[PDB]
Parts: C-alpha cells; structure tokens; sequence
C-alpha cells in the first residue's frame, strides 16, 4: 500500500503510484513549487515481516527555477496501521571541480499517511 | 553527452538515455552481487547546467529484481556529469536491503562509482 | 553540558567526559551487533561556540576489540550537541569492516543516532 | 604499518602515531576550506588484524579550532589501512557544522579520501 499521499514532518509533500512492474511516479512538493518524480520498488518482497525496498529521485527544475541539483532518497516501506516510508537521502550540486569535495550532503527522513 | 554506454571501475555497464525533459532511462548490469543479466533503472537530471564550468547534477535508482532473480533490496546512485577530453559520472550510492524492524541498524550500505566510457 | 551519561534509540549507553580544550574520552556499550561489554572511545568538540543560537559540533571514534572479543571494525559518529529543555546529541555514524580489496565495495554501513539522557 | 606521514590527492598532510594500545594521536593540516595551520586529531584502530588478506580497520576525528581560527565544525574518517608495496588508506568521511534547529537538515556533508606514503 504505497500508492497515495505521503507527508514529512517539515511539510513536505508527495503523491506516488505504484505500478505492477516496479515503476513509481509522481510529483514532489502551489505550482511554483510542484517537481516529477520518478524511482523503483522490490514488486514482490519476503513474507517473513521484512519492510520492501525502494527508492526515487527529484531534480530542482521545473518551469519556474532551478537549482542546479537533484536528490536520491532511499530506504523501506512498513506497513500496518503506523505505516512508513523510512529513508536515508543524498542531496548533490553541481560544482567546479575544485569544489567537488563539498557538493555532496546527507541525511534522513520519515514519511506517513498522516 | 550522457546518452550512451558506461563502465564503471567494477566492470559494471550502465546504458542510458537522457530525454529533453530532463528524463533518464535505461539498463543496468553489475559484475559484482546477488545479480544476473539487466536490470530497470529510472532518473532525472538537470537539463540546463549553469554556464560557469560547473558540473551537472543527476541521479538514479535500480530494484534488483528480474526475471532470474530477487535480492530485496535497491541502490540509488547520486551525482555529477563533467565533460571534457575524459568524460565522466563521479557519484556516491545508497545501497538498502529488507530487513525486520530489529536490524534495520544494518540495512544500508554507501559507497562511491566513478563511471567513463572506456572500459577499464 | 556534555559531559555524562547518555542513552540511544536502540539501548546503548555512552558515558563522556568534556576536557577544558577540545578532548572527548569515556566507554561505549553497545545493544547489538557483534559485541559485548565496554570499549575505549576517544574523540574532539568544539570549544567555543557561535552564542546565535546554533549548536556545538563532535564527533568521537571506537574500535570494536576488547579482552573480550574483537569484531575487526571502527565506527565513527559526527554531529552536534543541543542544549535546553531536553538536551540531545544528533549524529550520523559510518561502520567500516576489514574486508579484502574484492568486497570493498560493501565494507560500510550508514546510519544515524540521537542520544539523550533519559 | 600505519606510524608515519600520509599525503591525499588534495595536497592535506597528516602526521600519526599508532599506539600498542589501539589509540591513534597526531596533527592534521587541511589544503582546502575555512582552516590554516595544524589541528589535533584523535582516534582509534583494530590493533590484532587478520591475516586471510582482509585490512585493518580504523577512524579519526578533527575540531576545526586551534588558536587561530574557529571554523565552528567537525570531521570524522573512517577506512581501512591495506599493507603491499604501495601501501594507503581508504576512508569516506563526514563533515558537520554548527547550525540553528531550522538548517539543521544542511548540517552534514559526506565525501570520501585516498591517502598514500608518497
Ligand atoms: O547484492 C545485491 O543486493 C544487489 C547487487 C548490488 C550491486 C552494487 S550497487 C553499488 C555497487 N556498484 C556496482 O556496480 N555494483 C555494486
Ligand atoms: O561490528 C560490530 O558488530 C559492532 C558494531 C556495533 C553496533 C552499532 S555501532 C552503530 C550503532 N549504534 C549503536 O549503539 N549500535 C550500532
Ligand atoms: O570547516 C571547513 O570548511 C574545513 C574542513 C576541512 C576540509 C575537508 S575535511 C574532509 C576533506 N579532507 C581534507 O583534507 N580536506 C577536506
């Protein structure tokens, strides 16, 4: 039960669906401020009560501006009646080479159906 | 630019396509791992870089599931294009298994890929 | 207000005392993994910290090998101290194991950790 | 093996000593960022190895303070030491700032380092 409407709690926003196949697409956010996404999900996880892998980008370019960058986001869904998506993400910038060492940031975050 | 074949330093191979839209398709095969044949990648990347030398910015994500195996997990690749007489993908990835509540301390791997379109 | 005994998510305890310039040292007990008992940790702070409100940068180091039992790894965890209300340390931590050159590729875990005294 | 001097791709020199106790003690002097000069570092390391081909593993930590400058940062290292004739260290590191609630999510870069004799 991925498909829908997720939330963060810095007030963020998405809307996924799953597909049959593995596909996940939707949008990350006002228009300003709507991005596409695009990832991939493990279509038939272990039974055994492990959480389902999966993972997606966004880059932060729309019609409007751009940032210059793009972020990956990857973790596990759990189900029941607290289900959530938990994650670990990679933020990147596009840099001159001189500035390499620093383009790169970490860190982690939780989504809920409510 | 980036549209074509890619190898990595582990003798992987990375085929891709980069739409007008700013869209990334492709397949993906790894020498190394629980895996076997080609895999489904998907991404996105910034389709108008600055002007200033600065790199462009990029990413993408693999399920390792296919039609002769299942490894539960999945690795998002995060990075940069630069090109030049050496065109190359330098990046850092996200490697996540499925794991119970218990050992979700241990469920995820980092690591680094430089990829070039010369097979080392 | 560093210095003490704090707890994590998971159950570990981390016991630390703050040096006049700089220096971080005590033991770690670790909940899981491969390991029992207490080891040696060692580590650097930022001693005189930005007064607008921001929170004050550490990390520290363990070796996971003791008389008892030695897994031949490291961790590492960066991050910041927090005073207030509810004084709390957020970290991140990178695993690293010996492995040899052919499964490097797979020698480091992720994560993170946010300690309190309670 | 790992007493002595080790030169980075960046220009960055470090200078450590590798104790019969599993501490690591010396000085670091960045090339690149907000630093000039030497800054103490600290650490640890797997001191009764395997010898099936695996490295050994081991970490480290810097305060960008000296009496200088105050960079209000911190960075942690965590790799391997692999023997052979062309010897080195591999890490990734991670490098955390002091930072308000609100920027809290910007705190933390990650990146990784090479380290030779030379
Ligand atoms: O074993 C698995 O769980 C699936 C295979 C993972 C292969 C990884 S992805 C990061 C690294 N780069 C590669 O080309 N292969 C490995
Ligand atoms: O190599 C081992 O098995 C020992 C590792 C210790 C467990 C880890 S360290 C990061 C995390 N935080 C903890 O308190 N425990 C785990
Ligand atoms: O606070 C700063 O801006 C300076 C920190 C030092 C720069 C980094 S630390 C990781 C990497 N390795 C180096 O030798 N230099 C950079």
């Amino acid at each position: 039960g991925i498909t829908g409407t997720w939330y963060n709690q810095l007030g963020s926003t998405f809307i996924v669906t799953a597909g049959a196949d593995g596909a996940l697409t939707g949008t990350y956010e006002n228009a300003e401020s709507r991005y596409v996404l695009t990832g991939r999900y493990d279509s038939a996880p272990a039974t055994d009560g492990s959480g389902t892998a999966l993972g997606w980008t966004v880059a932060w370019k729309n019609n409007y501006r751009n940032a210059h960058s793009a972020t990956t986001w990857s973790g596990q869904y759990v189900g029941g009646a607290e289900a959530r998506i938990n994650t670990q993400f990679l933020l990147t910038s596009g840099t001159t080479e001189a500035n390499a060492w620093k383009s790169t940031l970490v860190g982690h975050d939780t989504f809920t159906k409510v």
